[PDB]
């Protein structure tokens, strides 16, 4: 019916106009840090990957939560796959034309993420002390995950991820991924694979067996491009007659998971599940439902139910392929325990049967 769902979207947007003030505060700090990082020998070519102000909001429940990614271009990269995981690689250099300033970040022959991150945190920490025009402090240490957490005016938090940039062709593991031919045409897919790919140092809970010095592929820039150009029609959501509910279904699905995680934060068995699992499942639904008529504004309740049931199927069958790397199973028994998915399945099933009481009125 979406009468309830519409009411949900209306309160989430009222908080995003309040964000614009804090968004400018993020940009000011980010621009300042980039200025210093460029003055460093190793971080000479750093910069923002995508739109700096108002970057990713992993939490939509928390407007104060901010996510930022820094790109560092390194040419002539030799990627060695780690144990056929297909999502994690070792970074090596080729031929050594001459020693690079990045040689201070490598152990043995592989490029160490720990060394690069350590100096990265030190340079940032040095700067926020020299900033008294804007009250900022650094959080420590969040388990060791690459994200550096800063806090502006004691209310908003900003996570800064350092990523490597490669303008070479996408790895072989992404060959059969990004299947958007029926949805966004083979031309667009081909254009997207011409874009550079990115490497991100491993998570806090990696989890083993990981050598601790491997890097994970990142295509968040492609995901954003798809989100802003989601329609089968080139004018989708550019006029009143083509206002689909794709983005809304993604928000509701992300907000559902967050509300569930907040509800069971004492057990910490929904913490493995992140907004990226939801985001991954959503892209698959878009692939299975490429027509814009399958995402009509009037069928918001019906469209959201499809996203829910598909996510349920992914839990039961324990299959959730990475949208770019097919052989990478996000819901594999090695990444998340089976009891966790069954727990999440039961909770979601309860929400579907009782018209999602966790959403509203609140
Ligand atoms: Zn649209």
């Amino acid at each position: 019916g979406a009468s309830k769902l519409r009411a949900v979207l209306e309160k989430l947007k009222l908080s995003r106009d309040d964000i614009s003030t804090a968004a400018g505060m993020v940009k000011g700090v980010v621009d300042h840090l980039l200025l210093r990082l460029k003055c460093d020998s190793a971080f000479r070519g750093v910069g923002l990957l995508n739109t700096g102000s108002y970057y990713e909001h992993v939490k939509i429940s928390a407007p104060n939560e901010f996510d930022v990614m820094f790109k560092l271009e390194v040419p002539r990269i030799q990627l060695e796959e780690y144990s056929n995981t297909r999502a994690y690689y070792f970074v090596k250099f080729k031929r050594n034309p001459k020693e690079n300033p990045l040689s201070q970040f490598l152990e043995g022959e592989i490029l160490s993420a720990s060394k690069m991150l350590s100096k990265f945190r030190k340079i940032i920490k040095e700067e926020i002390n020299d900033i008294k025009d804007t009250d900022v402090i650094m959080k420590r240490k969040r388990g060791g995950s690459p994200a550096v957490t800063l806090l502006i005016s004691e209310k908003i938090s900003v996570d800064i991820t350092l990523a490597l940039e490669s303008k070479s062709s996408w790895p072989a593991s992404t060959q059969e991924g990004l299947r958007i031919q029926n949805w966004l045409s083979a031309k667009v897919r081909k254009q997207l694979r011409l874009k550079p790919f990115y490497l991100v140092p491993k998570h806090a809970k990696e989890g083993n067996g990981f050598q601790e010095e491997t890097w994970r592929l990142s295509f968040s820039h492609i995901e954003k491009e798809i989100l802003n150009n989601h329609g089968k029609s080139k004018t989708c959501c550019e006029n009143k007659e083509e206002k689909c509910c794709r983005k809304d279904c993604l928000k509701l699905m992300k907000y559902l998971l967050e509300q569930l995680k907040e509800r069971f934060k004492d057990k910490k068995h929904l913490d493995k599940f992140s907004s990226y699992h939801v985001k991954t499942a959503f892209f698959h639904v878009c692939t299975q439902n490429p027509q814009d008529s399958q995402w009509d504004r009037k069928d918001l309740g019906l469209c959201f139910d499809n996203c829910v049931t598909y996510f349920l199927q992914c839990l039961r069958t324990e299959k959730l392929e990475n949208y770019f790397i097919p052989e990478f199973n996000l819901f594999s028994s090695n990444l998340i325990d089976k009891r966790s998915k069954e727990f999440l399945t039961k909770q979601i099933e309860y929400e579907r049967n009782n018209e999602f009481p966790v959403f509203d009125e609140f």
